[PDB]
């Protein structure tokens, strides 16, 4: 159904490992120092001290590939600057067709387990099947890189590992563009919008894009490297990729106001201005709209008015199907 990346056939390798009663060891990505990195995640980096590569079966008694669906809450960034990738994975979960292309069925830690997992990505104008063993970087029994809000869920950790494999190391994923990951999941071309010169119908473009299941992301541009990952006063993170997850209207002070929802791939650190989780604006909207849209939780997800969105964020990335 897809091209076998590096000649590695999932079905055949899984069958050979299951029948012989052995766990898969990926010869294309060894569980070593080079696979972590060379500088930021190099052997001399403090972030790598004490890292041990362990399979999820060694971490807890009941490891699961997917728990309560493969959703955006399953994407919580670790000790790596791969927000671009993670923002893309979070956006990917909002479209069932794209999610089920990238993450194949029948993968688990119970029946059919052989220490091997696979994902499908778009590479060189075609879908490719990438395999990985389940040895993941851990420190004191906890995942160092991406993890789920659900402690025993490992799909997102394994997808990020597949990306690290394709790119050579986990560090090769530090610093990038959301656009590339969007393209790796759809085979489309991402369009950039300058929010300082935003077209008059941008909200309508966003609404139609989200309804079709397109992948959307946003960020605040930086001029220098020292202001990278810097926090704004209203708690937004600069030079950091966010996933745009919804766009809905609410009745506020007798008028229908345009709102937009985004998610920080850290799974925490949210906007604290108007329309934020604990903001007073929600008290003035009717009970139903309040209960359907607002979720008071430190989950990385929040709402902003479209007026504030275009004043704060500087770039919007939309990848259509
Ligand atoms: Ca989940
Ligand atoms: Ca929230």
């Amino acid at each position: 159904n897809a091209i076998k990346y590096l000649g590695q056939d999932y079905e055949n390798l899984r069958a050979r490992c299951l029948q012989n009663g052995v766990l898969f060891q990926d010869d294309a990505f060894p569980p070593v120092s080079h696979s972590l990195g060379f500088k930021e995640l190099g052997p001399n980096s403090s972030k790598t001290y004490g890292i041990k590569w362990k399979r999820p079966t060694e971490l807890l008694s009941n490891p699961q590939f997917i728990v309560d669906g493969a959703t955006r809450t399953d994407i919580c960034q670790g000790a790596l600057g791969d927000c671009w990738l993670l923002a893309a994975i979070a956006s990917l979960t909002l479209n069932e067709t794209i999610l089920h292309r990238v993450v194949p069925y029948g993968q688990s830690f119970q029946e059919g387990y052989a220490g091997i997992f696979h994902f499908q990505l778009w590479q060189f104008g075609e879908w490719v099947d990438v395999v990985v063993d389940d040895l993941l970087p851990t420190k004191d029994g906890k995942l160092v890189f991406v993890h789920s809000a659900q402690g025993n869920e490992f799909w997102s950790a394994l997808l990020e590992k597949a990306y690290a494999k394709v790119n050579g190391s986990y560090e090769a994923l530090s610093g990038g563009c959301t656009s590339e990951a969007f393209e790796d999941f759809t085979g489309g071309v991402t369009e950039w919008y300058d929010l300082q010169k935003a077209p008059s119908d941008l909200y309508q473009i966003i609404l139609k894009a989200l309804e079709r299941g397109s992948l959307l992301g946003c960020s605040i541009n930086i001029s220098d490297i020292r202001d990278l990952e810097a926090i704004t006063f209203k708690n937004l993170v600069r030079g950091h990729a966010y996933s745009v997850t919804d766009a809905k209207q609410v009745t506020y002070q007798g008028q229908r106001v345009n709102l937009i929802r985004m998610r920080n791939p850290w799974g925490e650190v949210e906007w604290k201005g108007p329309w934020s989780d604990n903001s007073y604006e929600w008290n003035k909207v009717d009970p139903y709209e309040r209960e359907q849209l607002r979720v008071k939780m430190e989950d990385g997800e929040f709402w902003m008015s479209f007026r504030d969105f275009i004043r704060e964020f500087t770039k919007l990335e939309i990848c259509n199907l």
